[PDB]
């Protein structure tokens, strides 16, 4: 509530990352690469247990549903709580490279209930000037009757070592607090396609005084796109957006270099998981596209809803379209999809829009961050990678 005092990080002060507010204006690795790796799994507290999970197993997907819909990212004020389909999931953590031991659980030694987990998957990755082969970590979660004991580090530690057993050293991950040290700081954004649900659920917020009626007529949107040559993404776009994709993030700071297989796997339309919308310009050729993915939230103590369906910007590239006319026919597509909220960060071009497309700011930020890797903090719009 008020109760501002100063945090020792009595494990992340013993990791390498650099100290909250010391001053970078260097460019590299805090420590270099261990030749010789721990072959044995952390000990974990008594009465639990390492289990490597396999998704495939359709009743192993739906415990880490299960634990993720239950004791998983909420808001500020806890009403709101990710409620990642089983599918999306699928998707999330098997993108090419991945590896099965990068899937670790922790589970109750006797009824065996699964109460935690941390995931991995590869991704090579460019600060400034070096690109590097890194994982991005996600997903990480331990069950509420088990917070507060401890359990966060054994996963953060567990996982760091079968990372670093495959050659890795080198790591990026978002929270929403604050640790040593954030990279960036980013800001959620949330455009309105469906006030009236919003409201009923107390998501927003009418800006009293402010009727219904003059909020819908705002947020009000066309039924069809505009720029000609926007379509779905097919098989054949697999190599131009690829292309596409490597030179426009050339511009970050902070940038994934994706290869083909990689593409085809985030981008290619899956239904209620991820939408890849192309620009044909006039003859045959792709100029432009967006994308953004699925997240309902689970609406915690309400009547009239149980779910709030959620569209995450993802990555928008433009070439011959500007992006605010892109980014028009992205909310103007989300909206006859039936979203309810457009959520985007401030990272990327993303500011050149936010206020044009009437988007409003949100509460709390997400922090990017990178293990063994010093580097000065850049602004929100210099930083272009994406993580879901
Ligand atoms: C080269 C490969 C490298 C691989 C790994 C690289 C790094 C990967 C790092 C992972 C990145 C994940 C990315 C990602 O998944 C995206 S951020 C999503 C994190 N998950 C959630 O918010 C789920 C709801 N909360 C929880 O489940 C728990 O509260 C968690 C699991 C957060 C901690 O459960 P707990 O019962 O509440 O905590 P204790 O067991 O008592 O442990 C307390 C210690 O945990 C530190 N802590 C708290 N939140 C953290 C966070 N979000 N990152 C890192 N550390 C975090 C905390 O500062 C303290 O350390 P300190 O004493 O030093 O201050
Ligand atoms: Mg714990």
């Amino acid at each position: 509530m008020d109760e501002a005092a100063k945090h020792r990080y009595q494990f992340w002060d013993t990791q390498p990352v650099p100290k909250l507010d010391e001053v970078i204006t260097s460019h590299g690795a805090i420590e270099p690469d261990k030749d010789n790796v721990r072959q044995e799994p952390y000990s974990l507290p008594q009465g639990f247990m390492w289990d490597t999970l396999d998704l495939s197993d359709a009743e192993v997907l739906k415990e880490l549903y299960t634990l993720l819909n239950e004791n998983y990212v909420e808001d500020d004020d806890n009403m709101f709580r990710f409620d990642y389909s089983p599918e999306f999931l699928l998707w999330a953590l098997r993108p090419p490279g991945w590896l099965l031991q990068w899937h670790c659980g922790v589970r109750v030694s006797s009824n065996k209930k699964l109460v935690g987990f941390i995931s991995a998957i590869p991704a090579n990755i460019r600060i400034y000037d070096s690109v590097k082969k890194m994982v991005e970590i996600n997903f990480l979660c331990v069950h509420k009757k088990l917070r507060s004991k401890r359990v966060a580090p054994v996963l953060i530690r567990e996982i760091t070592r079968r990372v670093n057993l495959e050659g890795i050293f080198q790591a990026v991950y978002t929270a929403g607090v604050v640790l040593p040290k954030p990279i960036a700081t980013c800001r959620y954004w949330h455009r309105s396609l469906n006030p009236k649900k919003l409201v009923e659920v107390k998501f927003s917020h009418l800006s009293r005084n402010m009727t219904l009626q003059r909020t819908m007529k705002l947020y009000r949107l066309p039924d069809v796109t505009k720029t000609s040559g926007l379509r779905p993404m097919e098989p054949k776009d697999i190599k131009s957006v690829r292309e596409l994709i490597n030179t426009y993030l050339k511009q970050f700071h902070l940038a994934p270099v994706m290869d083909e297989e990689e593409v085809a796997h985030w981008f290619l339309p899956r239904e209620h998981i991820i939408d890849t919308f192309v620009v044909e310009s006039p003859n045959g050729k792709l100029t432009d596209f967006l994308s953004f993915y699925t997240l309902p939230s689970t609406v915690m103590h309400h009547p009239a809803h149980k779910s709030l369906k959620a569209a995450y910007s993802f990555y928008n590239i433009h070439t011959e379209t500007p992006l605010l006319d892109l980014m028009s026919d992205a909310l103007i597509l989300a909206k006859s999809k039936g979203f309810d909220v457009f959520n985007a960060l401030d990272l990327m071009e993303n500011k050149t829009f936010l206020e044009k497309l009437k988007f409003g700011i949100g509460d709390g930020n997400l922090q990017y961050y990178l293990y063994n890797w010093r580097c000065p903090g850049t602004d929100s719009e210099k930083v272009g990678l994406v993580l879901q």
